[PDB]
DNA sequence: CTCGACGTAG
DNA sequence: TACGTCGAGT
């Protein structure tokens, strides 16, 4: 019945593995499957009762459940922030639950920060020169700027362009991805 | 009468300017301003007769003309390229008008590099790791794949999620601005 | 709720 | 033409 890449949910709790966590086929003994649970990554021998089948083109956008992209639980859309619009009007949801988004987020910028901040905002209109990614702009004309924080202590960075922050975000504000980002175009420049 | 900080355009070509682009009024006597050319960071003495103020609030989305965030000349329109569109079904053009993408996109994959790639493509619908994030995912339903390929060779780089692909480009795939970053993100630990 | 921006997909 | 994704602004 279950066959090896299969995807498959826990139906009930499974030692460490919440029920609803998406897991896939790795090898079938009789009616017992050899499960790699994705969010925790961890490998485990599972009775096909305990499984259900699901069909994960079926599941995101346009369906009523999506699977988490951090922790590959399958949970209603409701469970999902709205976040953009697509070009025929449908509403797009961030990939992490709101769960996960929890530890993404991390900490605010602290209202003292943010007050602190504001007094060396860079006006509207004037020209700025981003300090990571040294693009001269006309702020709010030519390119649109954040207050950057840090999200394990609240406290503020720097005026930024929404370019860069947004790209420090897509290696987790850590320098560790930044290093693998290094290495890896270095290995083919 | 002309400000500081008011913003202008060349009437006509001013030595290495050529018309149309955009400045910013840095000091003004009785004929003439001292205005910075954004685009290639030029401070030059110009007669009040060889400038024409602009308002920069009419220029982009919404508007017939736009100035583009690197060479900060006011263009067309239809000089950028269409890109997005928003919740109100407005479509957004790039920032940079299409010449400056030229150098930005650089070389494109080659055929024979495109080939070698797709010979070793993860399957949709398998679970994949990004050897940048490191996170996992389901090809195509929890993240989406590409083919990243180095843009001043034209040759392949690896399978990598649109995430960290997106990201590159915002640090123009360049180890100068990721160290940058590095440095930044230390500054504020 | 909304946003622009990136290199991709096609 | 179009796409999702990011930390933001609103
Ligand atoms: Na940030
Ligand atoms: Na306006
Ligand atoms: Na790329
Ligand atoms: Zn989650
Ligand atoms: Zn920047
Ligand atoms: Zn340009
Ligand atoms: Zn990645």
């Amino acid at each position: 019945m279950l066959k090896n890449d299969d995807f498959v949910i826990a139906k009930n709790q499974l030692g460490n593995i919440v029920p609803n966590s998406v897991g896939v086929i790795r090898a079938v003994n009789g009616k017992s499957a050899m499960v790699l649970f994705i969010g925790l990554n961890e490998l485990k021998r599972v009775d096909f009762s305990e499984l259900e089948a699901i069909d994960i083109y079926r599941t995101g956008k346009g369906y009523d459940k999506k699977i988490c992209n951090i922790c590959h639980i399958l949970k209603n859309t409701d469970g999902f922030e709205i976040n953009q619009t697509d070009a025929k009007g449908r509403k797009t949801t961030r990939p992490s639950c709101r769960e996960c988004r929890k530890n993404i987020d991390g900490v605010k910028l602290s209202s003292t920060e943010k007050k602190k901040m504001d007094e060396i905002a860079p006006p509207k209109g004037s020209v700025f020169t981003c300090p990571i990614c040294e693009k001269r702009s006309i702020v709010g004309v030519t390119a649109n700027l954040v207050h950057d924080h840090n999200h394990d202590t609240g406290w503020g960075r720097e005026w930024i362009c929404d370019s860069c922050n947004t790209g420090l975000g897509r290696f987790k504000d850590n320098p560790k991805f930044l290093e693998k980002v290094i290495e890896y175009l270095k290995k083919y420049e």
